[PDB]
């Protein structure tokens, strides 16, 4: 199907696979000559008692059964070197647009979801696709070559036994679409009931809390009857697989020799020549039911591939071409601006008319619950514009090319994620360069994560085990706050709460925090008193509808929601 | 191991095993028979010239494959049944004490989690231990036949191979401790390079504003290259562990040969015996690969059965067999108490000595993030007095059990999970017992569920899908009041934020508050800007030390933390 859209990221490797090819047949090959070591055994060795031949058989044996070896290894090794360079290539594309999603993928889907795509769905694919050629191959090796095998030893066993090939392949194409049919048309009461003991069990809290024990116990046991029989059903059928598979199969077996009268009644065969035919039939059992299962895995897998392409064929953050900016603007304001954090049902934001200018250091009170943190993240633009404008100095949203523009922001919340660097470099995401160690490391001290920086494990350069050990989230928010004094964003905002106070700590924080925002706005998350009053200003979050510009400056003498921000909301 | 454990939970269907056991040494007998018959064909078939073989067998082989079949229907079946009993009973007794662990102990899993737990686990536990018995019974039963075989045929080969196949195993044995090894070790550094990645991914909104993706796609790209190579060297080894076996099974063959030649020094065997040795000896070469991964296989089945044992081996919520619970009003006053939801995870609450007499209605205002409901929830004792008991009407709550405490109180939340019955009876899920359908349909439609219930699919006993859950969070809050009015607890509890409903709902569910606040206790959940005073009473927590709480009266005594909040803070 869609090997198209891979072939470019298994081109430059695909030498590879042919290696893989080559062995493979000969891997077969093995097997066929194998099963001909029988022809001079039996009849030529032990007919004509030649104890010659009896030592070739020994050592032959061991030789070809070593070839087996030695192609399954590198068979096995090249492709894992493709399988492993496709899914090298693949996750590579996957991790970079990933990086290009807007936070969208990140709403939309859970972490876990998208780290379970990239490993699981990558390797599906390599893992499926490859077992796909490598059966495929194997099939080749042997078929093709046990063909041949039977046509040196006897055109008309092996005329008899193509005749019938189709037959027995067909009957397995056949309960294979009947028992897929079966097993698919089960699928939506599987989830069905299994979703609803996961709702029971969900809900065992109101049900604990309303006295039905006894009654939820009944349930889950009808449900659970549900299942049983579900899987009684399940692996009855596709149980019924082998059976009738080789049943029919069998029949095979039977013609042939049902009809091995007359041959015979030619003479046309001697012992050995028997045995390696009933043999290689088997032999050629193996991978005829494995053929069928060989189209379902390419389907298995280039489905799952077209997950993959799908998460790829979503479109990044688009932008429009907005070149213009620098490292010092100072004011920033809202206007008409709406956004929807979620689908439809609960309007995020609306027609907001917000101005923070130079230094209005702004703390967010308003509607409790609100993601009040999403007017930062919409200074961010990790949001599309529904409405109105950021004017961040008399320039609008898409004058502001994202590149400058979020190089241009600074934000220090409350949970801070690091990377498992040294602890310098990782202040040093600002390419560690154009920012020297006596620089980096200084200000870093200076800014407040001394006891986390001298006194901890190696002093100046102290390195992260397992992404930052057990640093106290204070310990992650000055080490943001040290990167601020690195980056020194035109504009700095940060996010601190109710989370815990050491003196020291947040007292230097909120020293470097003015540091900061001298002529410079801020925006701080409100629910501690004290980070809402050490500084000067305070403002509305306008439950939605912010026409509200200005902090107590402004807000004050206005008189507009302060009064729900005193009494009725805050 | 822990089958001492496990057993009973088989015992009553003993028999169904037994048919298991006894169809499978049936399908060995089968296996074995068919090699057997190879023999005639080539001594007395061929050698001899004797037609008459030739008609009988084919037609022997048709019916042993026949026999093959039926057993492996039956077998299959019968596993079935005996691994969906036992399914079915582990899963009831873990739903039972599914419902003994606290709410806590609830989402100290995820619900998700636990129902993977579960469905898997238990799932888990009968197809591998079941695979076990069968692999076990089948496997052996080949393996005691096939060398029987032998016997029929000649004293020598199988000596031989007895002396050999041990070492066969030894080596089987061998290589798989060694690739387990190296399994688990990389496992360790696999899940490390694994979640690194994760957290790489999960920090998304820090980069975008540092503008380090060139950052991440090299760090990814290591951290990738390490994957890529750590799935090399597990491929690798895991699949070096198939060529040696084979090529010492090959050393077998040959050796086999070998001391073939020396009794054809004593002119040992005829041709079709010689064929049926090592055809049975490769029949054979399918089961010890069985073997000893069986000895392993019960692990993992084993292993998924303790932890669902020790899911089990919790502790049911502890009980106070005080239990004089009036079904009345009684007083609910809170004293000393301090607590916390979780394990430690966040500190909740402490000292709270708050009074709420017979009919005080109360409000939930204050800290976003005091588990508000989990002081009402805590009524319930959703975990235990940690300190501080509540005198629920001069009775502690320790001097009473849960059992009608939980049915004694009500509590109308925002998300009312409902199930998958008549939702007219929905309303009663504890004791739909003589309450009249003209009562319940009634209270319900005059507790304004009158909404919807008159417009919803059949009309007085409607039920949807999903459970008869599609309605909205509106018509979920209106249901439970309409549950409250059934049951008609004379105390009463509630939750209601009306920040976020529609405008017409909301007048419905405020008209339905009055029609059922009668004179009666009232809690809510205070999100709410409006409805807050609707109930002139109006109230506010935080600091987790809850000692002045209840009506408006007493809000204006507070003249502590919560005067101060609702005259500046909420």
């Amino acid at each position: 199907q869609t090997f198209r859209r891979l072939w470019p990221t298994i081109a430059p490797f695909k030498a590879g696979l042919i290696v893989a090819g080559v062995a493979l047949i000969l891997n077969a090959a093995s097997d066929t000559f194998m099963l001909s070591l029988l022809k001079p055994l039996l009849d030529d060795g032990f007919g004509k008692t030649d104890r010659s031949v009896l030592v070739w058989m020994p050592l032959v044996v061991i030789g070809l059964m070593i070839l087996r070896g030695i192609t399954s290894y590198v068979s096995s090794y090249c492709i894992s070197w493709v399988s492993g360079k496709v899914v090298m290539t693949m996750r590579r594309r996957l991790f970079g647009h990933m990086m290009g999603m807007p936070v969208s993928f990140f709403d939309k889907q859970s972490t876990g979801t998208l780290l379970s795509r990239i490993t699981y769905d990558s390797e599906q694919v390599a893992s499926s696709s490859s077992g796909a050629l490598i059966t495929v191959v194997r099939e080749g090796a042997s078929i093709i070559g046990l063909f041949i095998m039977m046509f040196y030893y006897s055109w008309q066993l092996s005329i008899i036994l193509i005749v019938l090939a189709p037959i027995v392949s067909i009957a397995i194409r056949v309960v294979s679409k009947r028992f897929r049919n079966i097993s698919k048309n089960m699928q939506n009461t599987m989830g069905q009931v299994t979703t609803s003991a996961e709702q029971m069990l969900k809900g065992h809290k109101e049900v604990l809390i309303f006295g039905g024990q006894e009654v939820e116990t009944k349930r889950f046991d009808k449900v659970s009857n549900r299942m049983r029989l579900q899987g009684m059903k399940m692996v009855s059928a596709s149980s019924i697989s082998d059976p009738i598979i080789q049943l029919i199969a069998s029949l095979a077996l039977a013609f042939v020799l049902y009809a091995a009268s007359f041959p015979s009644v030619m003479d046309s065969l001697t012992a050995g020549t028997i045995t390696v035919v009933f043999s290689s039939m088997i032999a050629l059992m193996r991978p005829l039911k494995s053929l069928t299962n060989v189209n379902a895995q390419f389907q298995r897998g280039m489905a799952a591939c077209q997950t993959l392409f799908t998460i790829l064929d979503s479109e990044q953050e688009k932008d429009e071409g907005k070149r213009v900016i620098e490292r010092a603007t100072g004011d920033v304001e809202f206007r008409n601006v709406t956004f929807t954090y979620p689908g439809r049902d609960v309007p995020a934001l609306r027609n907001i008319n917000l101005k923070i200018p130079a230094g209005k250091t702004v703390a967010l009170v308003g509607r409790s619950g609100s993601g009040k943190s999403t007017i930062a993240s919409l200074i961010t633009r990790f949001y599309d514009i529904d409405e109105g404008e950021i004017l961040m100095d008399g320039h609008d949203l898409r004058e502001y090319t994202l590149a400058s523009l979020r190089n241009q922001v600074a934000l220090v919340s409350q949970n801070v994620h690091l990377f498992n660097d040294t602890v310098a470099n990782n202040i040093a995401y600002a390419r560690t360069e154009q920012y020297s160690r006596e620089q980096i490391e200084e200000a870093a001290r200076m800014a407040y994560a001394m006891d986390f920086i001298n006194k901890m494990d190696n002093g100046l350069d102290t390195v992260i085990g397992e992404n930052g050990v057990l640093l106290s989230g204070g310990q992650r928010q000055r080490i943001a706050i040290a990167r601020a004094l690195l980056r020194d964003s035109p504009i700095l905002i940060l996010d601190e709460a109710t989370s815990a106070l050491d003196t020291e700590s947040e007292r230097a924080i909120q020293a470097a925090l003015d540091e900061l925002q001298k002529n410079r706005t801020s925006l701080v998350i409100a629910h501690r008193l004290s980070t809402i009053e050490k500084a000067d200003e305070i403002v509305v979050v306008e439950d939605g509808v912010i026409v509200e510009r200005g902090t107590h400056n402004d807000l004050l003498e206005h008189r507009g929601v302060y009064a729900q921000l005193h009494k009725m909301q805050f």
